[PDB]
């Protein structure tokens, strides 16, 4: 019976409407819901769905330097395998093993819809609409990291505007693009944005290309019996449509918009 850590994001895992009446797997639904019945589907094994201790994904910690979230939890045998939204990085790769990409994204723009901005090269020669990203993440990094033209001038801007463009939460963010009346953009991850352009208050929508690449994988600790069987079932299901199937299911089908 495979122990399954996986995590509380919409669209990727949700609480029933009825939750509390339902019990045990059934209790939830979302992505990565579906996507962990197919594993186990092709893979062969019985499943137990339990939401991370923590509610974390995973970093090592200041201190510590010991893993959190989900990675931890699989680095010191707690899970047996992890099904959400888990970007495939360095750091991780190095502790747990992912299996090939089941998703994909890239740092987009959100824009209060209607907005004259369309391309990060639309903003960067702006400064009329502000700009910015959360104040800590992907994100943040790879613009004071960025050695490239249209992103280190836009670094410069974000890198000291005041007031501070920069957000504490991730729907924080979200919030001073619709009320900030058109004078700012968001920079979050593309899967995100995806979502929020297709919930109530259809006010916002991505614009542009990603400004890079990464993936979600599904992560199993070093040594798993069942890391072999999970990659192989991530390429069949991208294989036979399932992903797209389901990531079109819930951004689109259960959108609001
Ligand atoms: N990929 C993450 C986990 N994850 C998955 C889905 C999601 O919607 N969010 C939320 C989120 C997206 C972009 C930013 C940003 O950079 O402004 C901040 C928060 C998330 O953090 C993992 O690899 O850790």
């Amino acid at each position: 019976t495979v122990v399954v850590t996986t995590i509380l994001e919409s669209p990727y895992v949700m609480m029933k409407k009825n939750h509390e009446m339902l019990e045990g797997n059934e209790r939830y639904e979302g992505y990565c819901v579906d996507l962990a019945a197919e594993i186990a589907k092709h893979c062969g094994f019985k499943y137990k769905l339990t939401i991370v201790g923590d509610g974390k994904y995973g970093a090592r910690d200041a201190d510590t330097k010991i893993w959190n979230g989900m990675v931890g939890e699989l680095v010191y045998g707690k899970a047996d395998i992890a099904i959400a939204p888990l970007t495939i990085t360095l750091v991780r790769e190095e502790v747990i093993d992912f299996s090939k990409p089941f998703m994909s994204l890239g740092i987009s723009i959100m824009i209060k819809k209607g907005t004259p901005i369309e391309s990060a090269e639309d903003l960067s020669k702006q400064t009329e609409i502000a700009y910015g990203t959360l104040d800590s993440g992907s994100t943040k990094e790879f613009f004071r990291r960025s050695k490239i033209a249209v992103f280190d001038k836009m670094w410069t801007y974000m890198r000291s505007a005041e007031p501070s463009v920069f957000v504490r939460t991730t729907a924080e963010g979200v919030a001073r693009v619709r009320k900030s009346k058109g004078k700012y953009a968001y920079l979050l991850e593309s899967t995100m944005n995806e979502y929020i352009e297709q919930r109530k208050p259809c006010d916002t929508m991505k614009v542009g290309g990603n400004l890079d690449s990464k993936g979600y994988g599904i992560a199993t600790p070093k040594g798993s019996s069942l890391g072999n069987a999970v990659n192989l079932a991530v390429l069949k299901l991208n294989e036979q449509g399932l992903l797209d199937k389901l990531k079109n299911k819930w951004w689109y089908d259960k959108g609001e918009c």
